[PDB]
């Protein structure tokens, strides 16, 4: 009755074949999880870092970006393992683009077997660079089309506390990262990261395209963003120092999303964030593992412009490469301080 | 690497020609929507209530309240529409027994296709008795096996921010309750209403147990659940007034959760929530259209009790009921 109907979908696996991974987009997946793995757990003293647009609209200008973020990746190899960001849903307010999947003419034509192409090619043409990527897990069923290359997962503020995310990421091969609540508090996280560590068992669609009873082993490589909220931001050294306080044994290191709730509302305030945070990491703070940051080409956004975004605000690649570089010094200067 | 693999899995089809729903569970389903809409939309003057037990684990305990559940509706019908909770799925703060459906023999053997055999088995016993269900569409996909015999769909507070929940909800075939924030705000659930009354396309499983694309019409039949939170219970007439302010011209009336979020930790306070809301109603609070009341044949969490959380009994949900339906009267009244 409210089912207007349903369209033909081609499998994960008739989709895999197609699209076909190449070594090099297979070995940086591999290389990149290891990184963020060694990262958060305490092993590597580098920081890991999710840069890279709002969502992903246009594949050529995705590529350039990601010619120029590999390269300055290349040099700052020493002090961060970069992972961009590569979002092909988007969770909306209540309406609006889902992002490249659901519609990638983004015209309302909604064509899901087309996007997961691009989502697919996209993917590949990225990580064929040797540069990894990271994207919003929102939709439980596009990650079996697409997991084979990626490095990272976020769980959205919106969906970390959803039984059926925390269920997802306890079987993604990946490191997951779960946003707190969009009212800016903590225990949302903690109880997610807590659960996806479990092994659970519930209905999914295998790569053949059909409902099958999944079991999964638990994700043991699961960690908390900050990214602000309603109780304010929380990039801070009091907010992480509380955060740290409720963090249960065994968890693994925090990261923090310069955007969103903790650019509030403007992006240009990201920049600032970065400042406030190299100063913790410059001062000794270990517990700061990891960093998210939208970017893009050009900054600001636009409405449905070559690099622009067309969903959230972004900082420009200019301003871009200059808080890495400003990230990379304070995590040198951190070493120094651990000696 | 994460995945210890899948297990076969039988299609909603296969379950639904296994375990056929009567003509009375069909037209009992029917009629538990079409009483429901009128109430939400201002055209029926009764309350709607959604009482049952926090979950179902025991078949034979769950029939016997139904029993006597469809009695006192029988008796209360003209200030009262009625339906059982019948939840099959529970949402977990971290780990534990998630419902019938996931563990239906409740000792983490996971049995799922035995889980839904017993849940579909379930829904048609109670509809069969001339009983409309509800529970709550925390699985975007066992509604598929279940959604024919439901008559009042719920999503829960921790899922009410999901645009995956959202997108379901524009798709169900009768009304759907947004929970409020587990924060105790209530815009994630004025939001998600808005969102679920658009049409949709996403990907889910068909009767036929494979994805497809789905495309929705949008569900106009969606309302707000008032189950306190973080910031406080909000069934007073402050925070109802508060909720009021907050919904767009045209929005469904609002349904108050009795538990949850406004028990406060004590399930004893069900029918002190109770009266609150009697009062309001009586005075002519024309927004509460609905009540939710988690009890079961005897209260707590052996026979009759609760395997999750603490219900009140059955004495204990005649007397607030009656109650219930009484403001409804006096309502009736003041209205003229």
């Amino acid at each position: 009755v409210r089912i207007l109907g349903y369209d033909p979908l081609a499998s994960p696996a008739l989709l895999q074949v197609q699209i076909p991974a190449t070594p090099t987009s297979l070995e940086t997946a591999k290389r990149g999880r290891r990184e963020a793995i060694d990262i958060i757990t305490g092993k590597d003293d580098r920081v890991l870092v999710i840069v890279g647009p709002c969502s992903i609209h246009d594949l050529e200008a995705a590529q350039e970006y990601a010619l120029r973020l590999k390269k300055l990746s290349d040099e700052l190899k020493g002090d961060l393992s970069i992972i961009m960001r590569a979002y092909l849903e988007k969770p909306r307010t209540t309406v609006g683009w889902k992002g490249l999947i659901n519609d990638p003419d983004v015209n309302n034509t909604f064509n899901i077997n087309k996007g997961l192409q691009s989502a697919r090619q996209l993917f590949v043409n990225l990580t064929n660079i040797g540069l990894p990527i990271g994207s919003e897990m929102l939709d439980t069923i596009s990650p079996q089309y697409l997991a084979d290359l990626v490095s990272f997962g976020a769980i959205g503020a919106r969906t970390t506390e959803s039984q059926l995310h925390r269920e997802l990421a306890s079987g993604l091969s990946f490191p997951v990262g779960f946003k707190n609540g969009t009212d800016g508090t903590l225990n949302v996280a903690v109880d997610a990261c807590q659960a996806a560590a479990h092994s659970h068992h519930f209905m999914g669609v295998t790569k053949h395209g059909v409902a099958a009873i999944t079991t999964t082993k638990g994700n043991e490589h699961c960690f908390v963003i900050l990214r602000g909220g309603k109780k304010g931001t929380n990039y801070d050294a009091k907010s992480v120092a509380e955060a740290k306080a409720q963090l249960p044994a065994g968890s693994n290191g925090l990261m923090i999303d310069y955007s969103h709730g903790n650019s509030n509302k403007d992006f240009r305030n990201q920049p600032k964030v970065n400042d406030v945070v190299c100063e913790q990491i410059a001062n000794g703070e270990n517990a700061i593992t990891g960093v998210m940051i939208e970017s893009n080409i050009n900054e600001g956004n636009q409405g449905i412009k070559y690099g622009v975004s067309i969903t959230d605000a972004c900082i420009g690649w200019e301003t871009t490469e200059d808080v890495l570089r400003k990230l990379a010094a304070a995590v040198r200067q951190r070493r120094e301080v651990n000696k």
